[PDB]
């Protein structure tokens, strides 16, 4: 049957009598329909109708399946490797004729960008009550958290992104820091990631602030400006007990980083300060890890060795170390009273999976439906997240290695601490959920590009709609029933692999049970 089209869709191929290889229930005949958004497949030849639709954004390689010399019962065809933990195998026949052209054009709107394309963000014409982009207001944000007062101040020095052009247009530092001073430090951090505020206790003022590695390469060199900095931040606070310093990274990364230019604040170079590792692998282990997940649980899981072979992959180790590097954030803010400063060595991956799931942690408000939205679009957006680059919308290299799933561990992060604490959230799974499998469809403009700067160049909030748009315009299907009940306004889930559970719900969603 006809694929039901969203405003600004249309088809651009179809094929007849194309095959669906499903691993669970046989192969099925029907209409194979490709439109500039999805793919769809709809057999009538079931009870109810068997349908498959999948958003092209999912799709990573398009493979042709057998060729010529192929005689076998449908094993002439195409499978789509997708995003999705899962691939799609259809067959067709030779004498249709309608491989290549399924072929073809399954490689030209799953992958718009590399031919000229605008992704279908751009041609998504619905429109919502509510308006998804007026949802985050930076200076307000900060309001809420009582920023600016006596000891944080609001900079403009970045407004043009001149001091860091991937950080936002407003920037929180401490009061006593003057602009030609940030330029300093500017020199000192990496990309000109500079610390900056994050997070503020609302009584104690311990601060949260990220920033990405010091340049303090093979030879100790330091910056005055940046010590100061750090000084600052700790003169900030009343129980100005020394400051903590949490690099995401595994010490002999950190290590290697220093051998090429980079590195980690010393004993020496920062005497008030204490620095912990938290041995958080890179973008490149994670891809790896993900990979190794999917090949155990899909399409079929081996149930004799499960529990040995998940833990061959690492999955949940790796949830796990960024669960407790994040606790350890909260816990020194919260109970110790001690202000924290973030990094990695971009500051943009791990640095953002840390400060972000660390104030879900300390701050309610970011547990509500709007409140999560603003975490989302404050530290990871606006802060400089690389969606663009680590998912590579509408991009055929599949082979990308700045490709890994970053915001999904995060995701992932936060689920777990859904079931840890079924009332203390707002929203529900199945808000998580749509938020992952937008993160790759490319339907609204919320996830696309790769820093705040460039979304104001590319125009979003008039180009494309917020994913926010669609979401709180239907929040009874977002909304959790038992949210309202936790008094307590500090979440600390366990990070073992006692506690943390295999989130069935997303990696294994496709088996008909």
């Amino acid at each position: 049957e006809e694929p039901p089209l969203l405003p600004g869709e249309n088809i651009k191929d179809m094929a007849k009598d194309v095959t669906y290889i499903c691993p669970f229930t046989g192969a099925v005949r029907g209409t194979l329909t490709v439109t500039n958004y999805r793919l769809y497949f709809k057999s009538m030849e079931r009870d109810p109708p068997f349908v498959l639709d999948a958003s092209l954004g999912v799709i990573n390689r398009v493979e042709k399946i057998g060729g010529a010399s192929s005689r076998g019962e449908n094993s002439y065809g195409l499978e789509t490797v997708c995003k999705d933990i899962r691939n799609l195998r259809f067959a067709h026949k030779p004498e249709g004729r309608t491989r290549r052209s399924i072929f073809e054009n399954l490689m030209k709107y799953a992958f718009p960008v590399s031919n000229n394309l605008p992704l279908f963000a751009f041609e998504y014409k619905e429109v919502f009550p509510e308006n998804g982009w007026k949802l985050y207001d930076p200076l307000l944000e900060y309001r809420r958290q009582g920023i600016p007062n006596e000891s944080w101040r609001i900079t403009k020095i970045n407004e043009r992104y001149e001091l860091c052009d991937t950080y936002p247009a407003l920037l929180v530092v401490p009061a006593n820091i003057p602009d030609e001073e940030l330029k300093r430090v500017a020199s000192f951090r990496s990309r000109g990631r500079i610390p900056v505020l994050s997070w503020i206790h609302p009584e104690s003022q311990a601060t949260i602030t990220r920033c990405s590695q010091p340049m303090v390469g093979v030879s100790g060199k330091r910056s005055k400006e940046d010590e100061k900095y750090l000084q600052a931040i700790m003169d900030s606070n009343a129980q100005s007990h020394k400051i903590f310093i949490f690099d995401a990274r595994p010490s002999v990364n950190a290590v290697a980083n220093k051998a090429k230019g980079g590195g980690y604040e010393s004993e020496d170079a920062y005497q008030n300060a204490e620095l912990v590792f938290l041995d958080i692998h890179n973008i490149h282990v994670m891809r790896e890890s993900l990979r190794k997940l999917k090949e155990i649980v899909y399409p079929n899981i081996e149930e004799t060795h499960w529990l040995s072979n998940l833990e061959s992959t690492h999955w949940l180790e790796h949830i796990k170390l960024i669960l407790a590097g994040a606790l350890r954030i909260a816990d020194k803010v919260e109970s110790g009273k001690t202000s924290v400063v973030v990094h990695s060595s971009d500051g943009w991956d791990r640095t953002a999976q840390l400060t972000s799931l660390a104030m879900l942690m300390l701050d309610g408000y970011y547990r509500t439906i709007r409140g999560f939205e603003v975490l989302v679009e404050k530290e990871w957006l606006s802060f400089g997240h690389r969606f663009q680059l680590r998912v590579g919308h509408g991009d055929k290299n599949h082979a990308d290695a700045d490709r890994s799933p970053v915001f999904l561990q995060f995701i992932d992060c936060v689920w777990q601490m859904t079931r840890q604490f079924p009332t203390a959230f707002e929203f529900n799974e199945y808000f998580l959920i749509t938020i992952l499998d937008h993160l790759y469809s490319c339907l609204f403009g919320t996830f696309l590009c790769n820093s705040e700067q460039q979304r104001g160049k590319e125009n979003l909030p008039k180009r494309t709609v917020s994913l926010w748009s669609y979401i709180n315009s239907q929040l009874e299907d977002f909304t959790n029933p038992l949210y309202g009940s936790y008094s307590n306004h500090v979440l600390y889930p366990v990070a073992s692999m006692r506690h943390l559970e295999l989130w069935v719900g997303y990696y294994i969603r496709w088996n008909p049970r």
